[PDB]
Parts: structure tokens; sequence; C-alpha cells
């Protein structure tokens, strides 16, 4: 089974123990780690932080102690406008320009592969995907004449339904990716103003307006479309969701009024690290939606929806059943990779419990 692993450049930036550099990742952790977000200049792959080329370095040093390790270098990213791809990908000149690019730049820093993060692909740009995908997927095979292992492609893709069917042709994607991503830990966010979970699992007998926003209705959807299953990963989140009750309503529909406050290390409205919520649970009322599989916790007027390690290795025994090829988690940064924040005397919690799952029949 496959563990594709994101780490993000941004949390070297973070205070205190925040701080990540990918030093401080497990070798043996993950069977991919993917580095997030490359930049697009001049149609040609580019760094993005100013000492990306030294974390590079630092990362891709990983593989001399686990020589299995693959890495990757995913392009673009939520900062990263869509209609800037849309611009590169739907020129043939522009898209030959940015593909011919890649390979070179891979192998100068030592990636083993490329991952391609649009962040989603409108009604006109599904025929340029299919094409950026095709055309890059060409160029690997062709540059591995030279006799160096062929480079990897993948994606990382969304799990909503109007989304999916929107943007992508999954059918012709999927016979040139090595695998796909799906991101399915985006059902929500402050955009209703009302509570709910970002990453159920099941919809929950519950709720039936977007039946379609859970990760089981996404992984049949993506199988129905042609999506085999052994490239398909499923999406498993290392942080949560937080809101700012409107009420003293605490369970499911309570109204919101906003994203919750900024945790001390992330400092990002709206979001917080496991870590983070490891602190956030002393003095907290948790809660579980026996439906969804998946629980969330409150303290006065902070709501937050998270996962734990009984809904990882839930999520993970679900892909397993379903013979998928694998999960992906977003941000190794996210988890607890000091191991300090959350009680047990364990380095990434969350990540861990997938891999021992996964490592199971
Ligand atoms: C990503 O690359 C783009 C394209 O080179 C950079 O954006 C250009 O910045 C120049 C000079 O800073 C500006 O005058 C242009 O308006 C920018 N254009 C666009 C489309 O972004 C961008 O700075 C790079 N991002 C990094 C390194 O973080």
């Amino acid at each position: 089974y496959k563990l594709i692993c994101y780490y993000t450049s941004w949390s070297q930036y973070r205070e205190g123990d925040g701080s990540c550099f990918p030093d401080a990742i497990d070798p043996f952790l993950c069977t991919h780690v993917i580095y997030s977000f490359a930049n697009i200049s001049n149609n040609e792959i580019d760094t993005w932080e100013w000492n990306d080329v030294t974390l590079y370095d630092t990362l891709n040093t990983l593989k001399n102690r686990n020589p299995n390790l693959k890495t990757l270098l995913s392009v673009g990213g939520w900062n990263f406008g869509p209609q800037r791809f849309s611009k590169i990908a739907s020129k043939t000149q522009s898209r030959r320009t940015f593909i011919k690019s890649v390979p070179p730049f891979l192998r100068t820093h030592g990636f083993d592969g490329l991952d391609l993060a649009w962040l989603y692909p409108g009604r006109r740009d599904k025929r340029h995907l299919t094409t950026l995908v095709k055309e890059m997927k060409a160029e690997f095979i062709r540059e591995a004449q030279a006799g160096t292992e062929q480079l990897l492609l993948s994606a990382a893709v969304s799990a909503g339904k109007i989304a999916i069917d929107r943007g992508y042709d999954i059918a012709q994607i999927s016979r040139h990716l090595d695998f796909i991503s799906l991101l399915t830990y985006d059902f929500h966010g402050a955009w209703r103003q009302t509570v709910g979970h970002h990453s159920p699992l099941f919809r929950g007998q519950e709720d039936a307006s977007s039946r379609f926003s859970n990760a089981d209705y996404a992984v049949s959807y993506m199988l129905r479309l042609g999506a085999p299953a052994n490239k398909l990963v499923m999406g498993i989140p290392t942080f949560g969701k937080s809101f700012t009750l409107a009420s003293s309503k605490t369970d499911v529909g309570a109204p919101v009024s906003g994203p919750g406050i900024p945790g001390q290390f992330t400092k990002e409205k709206g979001i917080l690290a496991y870590y983070e919520i490891c602190d956030f649970l002393q003095g907290a009322t948790t809660h579980r939606f026996r439906d969804q599989q998946v629980p969330y916790a409150t303290k006065g007027n902070q709501w937050v929806a998270y996962d734990d390690q009984e809904s990882v290795k839930n999520k993970a025994r679900y892909l397993k059943n379903r013979q998928l090829a694998g999960a992906m988690v977003w941000a190794l940064d996210l988890d607890d990779f000091r191991g300090t924040f959350c009680g047990q005397n364990l380095t990434f919690p969350l990540t861990s419990a997938v891999k021992d799952v996964l490592a199971r029949a």
C-alpha cells in the first residue's frame, strides 16, 4: 500500500516548536513524500521559497537512510491562481515550454516525480488538463530513454462531485497518472453559515442534502467514472476546521458566525494543526458523529471538527476494504511531528496510525 505524505515549505516559518523542516521527517514513515509548492515563472517550473534549493536537498537526503523512499515536487497549490494554470495549459506553446522544463529541474534537485496541484479546473479547462497530463507523461517516457528510472506523475484532485464533473476527464487522465490523490477533506468550511464536519467518511442517515459530501461517495463516484482502484489514493487530513459559534447551540446544525480564532502556532483562522487540537482538547467537550465516523470538540464559543487516531484508522480500513492504492496525508507538518503535544510518546501519531493499519493484511 502507498502512504503519500505532503510537506509544506511555509511550515518552516512557524514560531517555536511549530517550526518544521524536512529534517524532522521519519524516513521510514511514508512511501512517498511530496514537497509542496513549486512555482511557474516564464512558463518554466521554478522554486518558490528563497531557501527551497536547500530544503530540497535536506528532504532528498532522507533517501540516504531509506533508499526505497520516493520524493515528488508538487506544482501549483492554493496560493497559485488557477487562472495561471489555465493560461499555461490553454496554449500549446506555453504548455510545451512548461513540460520541457520539468525533467531537468527534477533531475537537478533529486526528485523522483512531479505532482500536479491545479486547484481546480473549470469547465473551460477540462480539455487542456487532459492535454497537460498526456504530454507531460509522454515527455517523462521519452526522458527515461536516457537510462534513468522514469519520472512519476501524480495529481491531487477534488473530491467534490460538481467540481469533478466540471473540470476533469477522469477516464482519460487516469491512464496517464501513476496515482491520483483524492482531496476527501474539504466537504465544508466557513462557506456555509452553519457547523459541519469537513471530512466525514459516510453520509450519515441524519443529513440528506449533500449526500455527495463524504469520502465514501467520492470514492464510489471516481470508481464509477473509470479511475482504477489501484491508482486511487484517499486523502486523510491531519488538521481540523474551527468555527466561532453564534449561539450556545453545539449539536449538528448549530449557527456559526465565522471561522474559529487562529492557533498559537499556525496562526490561520479556520484551521488548527493536530498538535494544536491536542492542546485544545484539555477542557473541551468531545463528541463523535457515529454516522459519519468522525469527532468534533467544543470549548466556549469555539467548535472544532477534526480527525483522531480512531477516525484515521477507520478511514484506513475503509480504503483497504475498497482495495484502493493507499492513503495520502495532508501535511506531516500539521501532525504532532515533535511528538510532544499529544500525550503518548510518539512522533506523527496520526500518520503512524494510518501506516499501522496499512501494514496489516
Ligand atoms: C511565481 O512566479 C511568478 C511569475 O514570474 C511571479 O510573478 C511575477 O512577479 C513579477 C515581479 O515580482 C511581477 O511584476 C509580476 O506581476 C508577477 N506576475 C505573476 C503572474 O505572478 C511570482 O512572484 C512568483 N512567486 C513567488 C516566487 O513566490
